[PDB]
Formats: structure tokens, C-alpha cells, sequence
């Protein structure tokens, strides 16, 4: 709340060209599915995706906001001559009353690793509450992906104790154990920028997210995930796996592969405790699963089941 | 708690990171290899302690440099790390790696130098200075060599033109998306200003307003230094200002200076905007607005740097501070 209720969080959502462009254009693309229909924006901020709606052709956005903010939203939707067309309540989506149900739900709602710390469940409280059946989801789904990697930039990391010697003088190798230890050996997700060059294998779609189900939400708990399988490009060393998601809009996809055009949620990195060589065509199968933490139901946990080639089947169980 | 503040710091400097943050910081680190080794003359077969020695490279400076035995104290558990780093570099004789804090340390002498990068965010945030001045009490010769001898506390107007771009966003979002958000500047003010939180960030010298003034300076080797700091280490300035622009408050740096060289034109390492950027940054204070000023606008006021009430090494910054004919007005931050 203090933090949706100031605009830094607002700012980084909206300077995300990629995000942003991706939202605009999947509302905008769907004007002939909203022109003249209803829509609820759940957690609409600063109220610009209802705008985009509006443009859209829909007759009417509920733009439902529980944060502070929605003081700034209601400003804007004014500044743009809209309010005879959007309205903004505050409040969470769950309590708030509107006067119809709609055609059509608008959300922002996916956290790192797609589900940490996220709104889906949100949404999906307000797609059983207010959505006409078979109402428009924009996004309508979301797909996770999953990639053995070898991340260049912790290998740079690991690497640095090796080139102090020629920075300084002073011989400092040694450390790189002890950097690999603190680096992969701990039990946490982290969030970073990967580059295609990272990914050492054919990205496999793991789990899928169909945001119309009835029963989604109570799925969520006993965890989301599946099994993968895949083979190496070439020889490097494995670090371990990252995971993303992508969003897609009804007839446009908002990807977060490391793949394609960076965006604020990153990658979220599952490392191995230590590297592990692989060569062209070592096999590499395993099972993820996304898993709300035991102290909080927010916090995204995750498992993951791997086997390398030959080698025994390995678990590590992580962390946000 | 005070508890979970060691145990915090413990976790983190036990941890590669920090290390190779500050190993990787070459303006640092160049100018303490430099700053010892232009001291060999005075450090030549005599005997140094490293005041958290960290992995060690500082007190193999210091072997390189010619003393005869280092004494290389560090309280996380990154002094493993060290013994070994110390070892691989076939300098164990020399230089010795002594877990735990200094101030709970024993040596077999006194110690003729005392070497430390003990420096924090503002200086004095979360920084080791009470501990070399322990240190300092304790185990240093009388007229022995403190590297670096001095810390020196420097601040300039700023229009900070980062903040300046995160105040004009809502303003550009129409001509990037169509959507006109141009009325909420003021909120982004309010929330990006309105605070009374020390932020750190990388400045340029084109923020700077007008010429930057030295209001402090902390001399090391002052017995009585640690009492100036229970009550606040500061002063007064006072600057004008180069041109028109928007005065969107102070930015505080420091540098230290070591002993040694030419006695009037000694080594020093900046961590100001105008020299090349450290991972120190700077430490940014910002008025509740910004408020326009003009060439030859003045400005003074006073800058205090005191220890956080509930924890004697958060640092809080007592900022009295009057432009041109305004009422004078103060403004009190914290880390
Ligand atoms: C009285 O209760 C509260 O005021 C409240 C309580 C919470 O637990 C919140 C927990 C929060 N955390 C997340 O949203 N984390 C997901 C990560 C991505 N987030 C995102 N892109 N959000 C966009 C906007 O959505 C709003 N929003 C969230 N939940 C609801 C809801 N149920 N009804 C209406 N609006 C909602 C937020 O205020 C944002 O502007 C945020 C707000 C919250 C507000
Ligand atoms: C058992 O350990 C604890 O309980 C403990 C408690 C603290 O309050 C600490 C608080 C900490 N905070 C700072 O280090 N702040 C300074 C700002 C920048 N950091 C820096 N340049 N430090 C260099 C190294 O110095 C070591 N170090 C710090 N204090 C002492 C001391 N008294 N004796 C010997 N070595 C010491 C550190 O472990 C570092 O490697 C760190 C460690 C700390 C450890």
C-alpha cells in the first residue's frame, strides 16, 4: 500500500517501454471486441491502461484501485476528458460494488517469477464477481518457461579473484571457491538480466495459466509447474535454470525470455550449487513447481527436480 | 535490534560482494596502493596494523611497501579468506591475519602505522571510525603514521538533473502513449522530495550548482576526536550560485588524504561528483521543492553529521540552509 500509494513503483511499471507498448497495443488491437462494451481494470494505478481502453472504443471502464493513487487516477482520467466514461473506485476489487458486470477485465498483475508477491488472485476474484460469461481477459493467459543457462555474468563474478593479480598485484585466486560458495550455493531466486547467450538450450514451456478457469485459485496453492526435458547446444558450464513467463492478450504475447527485449521483471535464476560441465546434446530433464511460501502465501517459492546426463536426480528448493 | 545489526553486518562482510564491490572500486583501491607505497620510506622495517583488513590486499600492500611485520585484523568470517589469500602470495611471515575486532584483539607490541579503509555512505554511515580511533588509543606508537591521516567533508548545491527527469516523467508520458498525466508533477514532488531520507546516488559535475566547499575536516591522529563525534561533526558554508536553474538541495562528499609525498600537494582520494565516480556515490539531500535560483544567488548554511539517536551509526545530517532573501529553514535527514 505505502508503496503503490507512491509514484516510484508507478514510474518503473510505466517507463517499461516493453510492458507498456505491449499493454497499449494489446487493448488497442482488440478494439473491434471492446468498441461499445464494458471493462474493469483491476489495480488500475494511475488509471492509464483504462485510457487506453477508452481509446479502444469501450463505452465504459470501472477503473478499481485500492491504494492511495487512485486519487491521482481519478486527476488524470479528468485531464483527459474522460470521467464521462471512466470511473475510478477505490478499494479492493473484492468489496467494491459496481453497477454491472463487464464485458471485458484489463489487469497488470504478474510479479517476478510471474507469481511472487503478484494480484492474479485478484483477479480471479473479480473475474468470478464481474465477468459476463466468456468475457474478454486481457491478458487471457499466462505460459511459463524454463532454460538450462550459463550465465556470463556470474561467471565474470567467479572469475574476478583470478584478475586481481594483474589489476593490483596481489594474488587473490584462492577466492573463487569461496565466491562460487556464496554465489550458487545459497538457496535463493535471483532476479536478474540474462542475454541469449546465456540460454543453453531450447526453451520448454513448463506450465500453462488460463485466467477464465473457475478453480484456478484454489490450484495455486498445491503449486504450479510441470516436467521438462531438453539437450544441450554445445559445451559450457551449466549454472543451473532460469525460469520466465509470457503474457498472452486475445486476437499478442508480452514475452520475458531473455530472448527477447528486456523488461523490469527480469529472469528469476535457479543456480546449481556449483557449475556443472555439459557438452552438445547432454540431456537435461527435471520438474518445476511454483509454490506459495509456508510464512507467507505471497512469497514465491520454488522447486525444482533435475537430472544432468547420467548423473543421479538432484532437488534444490528455493526462495524469493 | 542492536543484536540483529551485528549479526547483519557480520552476514554481509562475510560474503564475497562487498568485496569484490570494493575491490573492484579502482579509484579506491589504487589510491590506497598508491598512498602506502609512496609512504615506504616511513613504513620501511617497521610494523602496521590493518584495521579490518577485509581480504587482506591492503596489508600486502603494506608488505610490499617494505614493513617488517602486518598485523591484519578482521571480524567476519572473510579472514579465512584472507589467511589464505596472505599464504597463496607466500607472505604469512609477514603479515599475520588476526580474527575478531580490534578492539578485542591482542598484539605483542604497539605498532609504529596504522593503515584503514574504514569510510562509509556521508563518511560516517555504518562506517569503522570508532574503531581506528580505538585502534589508534590503543596500539599506536606515540607520533606513529595514521594512513590516510584525514577525512575532509565537502557539500554544493545541486540541481540534480536525474530528479529533474523523474519529476518531468508524468509530464512526457502524452507524447509517448497519448495519455496526459502531466497533473501528477506535484505528488511526484511531494514523494520524491517531500522525504527526510539521506539518498545516495551518483551525481555529475553538471549538477553542480556552484563551487564546492570544504565544511569539515577530521583529523585522525586527535585524541578527542571521538567526542566530536557523539555531538555532531560539521560547518557552516557558503557559496554562489553559477547560473539559473532549479535548486533542488545539497550534495555532501568526502575525500581523505594521506600522509607523505610533498608536503604541500599530498595524495588524496575523492568521492567527489566532479572526479571519477567511486562506490561511494554521494550523499544527496533534497529540499521539500525545488526553489528557483539565479547567477550569484546565495547560499549558505550549516551541515551537521550526527550519529542516529536509536543507533549511533545510522547517520543523521542536520541540514540549516538559507537562499538569497528567503527565511533560513532547516531540514533533518537520515540514512
Ligand atoms: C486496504 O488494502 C489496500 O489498500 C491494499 C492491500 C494490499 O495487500 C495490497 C497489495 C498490493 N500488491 C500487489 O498488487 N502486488 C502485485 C505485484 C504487481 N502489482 C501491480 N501491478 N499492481 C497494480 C495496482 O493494483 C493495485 N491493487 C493490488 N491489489 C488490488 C486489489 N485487490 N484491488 C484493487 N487494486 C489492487 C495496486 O495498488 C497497484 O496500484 C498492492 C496494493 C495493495 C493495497
Ligand atoms: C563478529 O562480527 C560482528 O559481530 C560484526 C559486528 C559489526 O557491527 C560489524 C560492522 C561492520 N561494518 C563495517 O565494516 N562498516 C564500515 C563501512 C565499510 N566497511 C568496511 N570498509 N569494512 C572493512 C572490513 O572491516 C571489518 N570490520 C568492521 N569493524 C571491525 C572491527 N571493529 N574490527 C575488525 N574488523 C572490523 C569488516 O568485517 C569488513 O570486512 C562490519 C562487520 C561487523 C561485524
Amino acid at each position: 500500500y505505502e508503496c503503490y500509494s507512491d509514484v516510484s513503483v508507478h514510474e518503473e511499471m510505466i517507463a517499461d517501454q516493453v510492458r507498456t507498448e505491449a499493454y497499449r497495443l494489446g487493448i488497442l488491437k482488440n478494439w473491434a471486441a471492446l468498441r461499445g462494451k464494458t471493462v474493469l481494470d483491476v489495480g488500475a494505478g494511475t488509471g492509464i491502461l483504462s485510457i487506453f481502453c477508452a481509446q479502444a472504443g469501450a463505452r465504459r471502464v470501472y477503473a478499481v484501485e485500492a491504494s492511495a493513487i487512485w486519487q491521482q487516477a481519478r486527476e488524470v482520467v479528468r485531464l483527459n476528458g474522460l470521467e464521462d466514461r471512466v470511473h475510478v473506485l477505490p478499494g479492493p476489487v473484492e468489496t467494491v460494488e459496481l453497477p454491472e458486470r463487464v464485458d471485458a477485465i484489463v489487469s497488470e498483475w504478474m510479479g517476478y517469477g510471474l507469481l511472487h508477491e503478484s494480484m492474479l488472485s485478484s483477479v480471479l476474484h473479480a473475474r468470478t464477481k464481474w465477468l459476463k460469461e466468456g468475457g474478454l481477459l486481457l491478458p487471457a493467459s499466462a505460459e511459463l518457461f524454463v532454460a538450462p543457462i550459463s550465465d556470463q555474468m556470474l561467471e565474470w563474478r567467479l572469475g574476478f579473484w583470478s584478475q586481481v593479480k594483474q589489476h593490483y598485484g596481489v594474488d587473490m585466486s584462492c577466492m573463487e571457491s569461496f565466491a562460487t560458495r556464496c554465489l550458487m550455493g545459497h538457496s535463493e531466486i535471483v532476479v536478474q538480466d540474462l542475454s541469449g547467450e546465456d540460454v543453453l538450450a531450447r526453451p520448454q514451456r513448463f506450465a500453462q495459466l488460463e485466467l477464465a478457469r473457475a478453480g484456478l485459485e484454489q490450484e495455486l496453492e498445491a503449486g504450479v509447474g510441470g516436467r521438462f526435458r531438453c539437450s544441450c547446444y554445445g559445451s559450457a558450464p551449466l549454472h543451473g535454470f532460469a525460469v520466465w513467463f509470457q503474457v498472452t492478450f486475445p486476437g499478442l504475447v508480452l514475452s520475458t525470455s531473455p530472448l527477447h527485449p528486456a523488461t523490469h521483471w527480469k529472469q528469476a535464476l535457479l543456480y546449481l550449487n556449483e557449475p556443472v560441465p555439459v557438452e552438445q546434446d547432454t540431456d537435461i530433464s527435471g520438474e518445476i513447481t511454483l509454490l506459495p511460501s509456508p510464512d507467507n502465501p505471497r512469497r514465491l517459492r520454488i522447486l525444482l527436480r533435475y537430472k544432468v546426463g547420467d548423473h543421479e536426480e538432484k532437488t534444490k528448493d528455493f526462495a524469493m
